[PDB]
């Protein structure tokens, strides 16, 4: 019902898949290093609270009636739900407070991809809190309070609600469909396999950024589907793009979903077979994305997608790579990318005395 | 995960336990052809006795011809029911199509302007609504989107709303839920086992003079923006006087329990509650079903936080309509604004596998 908020690394990147996502790109509005790093220390005792399923501060009620409530009180009566709260730190960060030098050469811009469609205003950010629970709610009044603990230092720039599985009626290991009607997470990198986080996800010391080690860095994508064109496409074209078939989730020609894939049958541009390490140089990707939807544009069309979330070692071989080589994608007729950003995600918090950043400042 | 029986004299969705998550959709038709109406009617009814128990709509999700568009997208395969409900509504601007003019009940009145309204036109009003609540937000959007894809050519969505976790009950044996302002919201609703509430206050009868609309209700849906910016800054005694009831316990000021029956006078004039009661109108009831939203940002570097509040009524102008005209003083009214409105009339339920939507109308 908890997952642990200390540790070697930070909660949220190899520790169990939650129901739900918040995710939340936040500016720094202030240029004071000083009043920078009392924030991150107060929001690391809000975030030991929290994960453990309490209010922030002094509560959300019974205090002096004449002050506002330390806590909004919204999650009162609810359950820690398993929530996780990863921050992390973006390239703009690091032209404030004279942390120029201390950029790591992994955290690297994304180059412009084939087909992008960026809005500015839902991309970037100085840093990011992704906060994950099994109830909605419980992630919200997270990112509410710490935002609201912010208030003067930071601001929020942009936000994405996301759904996974919903585990009080869904089995555990059954993998999640996305909203395309394709299980999705099948040949993923599983938090079970240490060895595979050691050479995929995690910075190591000798990767060149000492402070970083332990950490990992993030890449998000917001992709729009094209809900209405893909629903009218024939199950053939829909199973040819992805190079498995829809009701079981099997490489083609193969009978079970977990089946390792012979990249042959498929056709050349098809999804499976341009993603897969094989196609390229090895590179492996922990993925960690949610779907969402957020209502219907001023057309009648569907708002909704892959809030896509990678997690690997070094963005210049994980993420780049394998984005480069869907440049001819099948998939790419039904999405469309249109936000972006990357984020240093620093090492875990040691103990009760260590905040977030620490290695950093 | 359990099913929620489709048929009924009534529709499911209303006095039914409220589900964890909402996907509200509103629909202007766009074909003049009645008959084609109709026949969409009965399609959606055979889709929503699928999906309402966990199948696929039509031949299923995939194994059909290969060339062919599978008839159920299939982002719900594997999963549950998950208490999934759909509850359909008209919008009065439907009446003045396929020859229903003299058809519109008189229950289903066009609500004023209110002071305050800043009303999308856009995100209101709509010749029908679906509204898909479940469990699990998947099973809920499938729907929807089942709903709409059945329809293309016929009606198009006009808007529709999410709702990413209830701010209501109709089962006060269960934990009240909180709103986004951090007050529990629900306490004093219609249980849905209340019969004798529900026939008084929620569902239409026949004598009501409208007698296509017997073992319906009548639905208002108002967005409601929260200014959380100034809410939060509030006091913790501001914010208790707004409602009239503490915020940890949910008691009505100066007693000790959540379920204690209020009294009025011990509460300030202007107080939420005070002005909603009952008694403070002439005995109006409502049932109160709606949900809580976030919608990103606003831009100006806060969260776009609200409420999409639904009631069900067995008639607008003795419901939503006196309660609101008295809500013009109302304290909380400092930290909300209504952005989109429409009404609905919610037939009444499906009585068998042979009756479909609308037939009491058509
Ligand atoms: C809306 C966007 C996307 C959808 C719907 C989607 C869907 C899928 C599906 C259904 C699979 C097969 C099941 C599985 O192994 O998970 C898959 C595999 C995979 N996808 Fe995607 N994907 C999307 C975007 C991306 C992007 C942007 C990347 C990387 C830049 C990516 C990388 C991968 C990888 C690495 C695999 C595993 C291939 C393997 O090793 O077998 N996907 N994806
Ligand atoms: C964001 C907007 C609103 C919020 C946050 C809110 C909140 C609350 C809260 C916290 C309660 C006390 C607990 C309960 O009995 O449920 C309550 C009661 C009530 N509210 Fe609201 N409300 C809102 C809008 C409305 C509107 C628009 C109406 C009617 C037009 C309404 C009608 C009522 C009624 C009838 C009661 C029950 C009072 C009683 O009989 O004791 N509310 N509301």
């Amino acid at each position: 019902s908890a997952v642990p908020f200390h540790g070697a690394h930070q909660a949220g990147i190899a520790t169990p898949v939650q129901d739900r996502l918040h995710f939340a790109a936040f500016d720094v509005t202030t240029e004071d290093r000083a009043a920078f790093v009392a924030l991150l220390k107060e929001w690391t005792a809000a975030a030991r609270r929290l994960t453990a399923g309490h209010a922030v501060g002094e509560g959300a009620y019974g205090g002096l009636p004449e002050a506002p409530p330390d806590d909004t009180g919204e999650a009162l009566g609810l359950k820690p739900s398993r929530l996780t709260l990863t921050i992390g730190f973006g390239p703009s960060l690091f032209t404030r407070f004279g942390l120029a030098d201390l950029r790591p050469e992994a955290l690297a811009d994304l180059p412009k991809f084939p087909g992008d469609n960026l809005d500015r205003a839902r991309s970037g950010g100085d840093l990011c809190v992704q906060a994950c629970a099994d109830d909605p709610q419980v992630a919200v009044h997270a990112i509410r309070n710490l935002a609201r603990i912010g208030f003067g230092k930071v601001v929020v720039r942009w936000s994405q609600l996301g759904f996974g599985k919903t585990s009080s009626t869904t089995p555990d290991k059954q993998t999640p469909r996305n909203l395309l009607g394709f299980k999705d997470g099948t040949r993923n990198i599983a938090g079970t396999e240490k060895d595979r986080l050691d050479r995929f996800v995690w910075a190591a010391e000798k990767d060149g950024t000492p402070w970083m080690t332990g950490g990992s860095y993030l890449v998000a994508r917001r992709i729009r589907m094209h809900i209405e064109t893909w629903d009218r496409a024939s199950l053939q074209e829909q199973e040819d793009v992805f190079g498995r078939d829809k009701g079981e989730g099997a490489p083609v020609g193969k009978a079970k979903e977990r089946d390792e894939p012979f990249l042959k049958a498929m056709k050349p541009d098809a999804h499976v077979r341009l993603a897969h390490p094989d196609s390229n140089g090895g590179a492996t990707l922990l993925r960690r994305g949610y779907s969402f939807t957020d209502g219907t544009d001023g057309l009648g069309r569907l708002d909704a997608g892959l809030f896509f979330l990678a997690y690997q070692r070094d963005i210049r071989t994980g993420f780049v790579p394998v984005q480069r080589n869907l440049a001819t994608d099948a998939l790419n007729e039904y999405i469309q990318h249109v936000g972006s950003a990357v984020f240093a995600v620093p090492p875990g918090v040691r103990d009760a005395d260590d905040w977030w950043g620490s290695t950093l400042f």
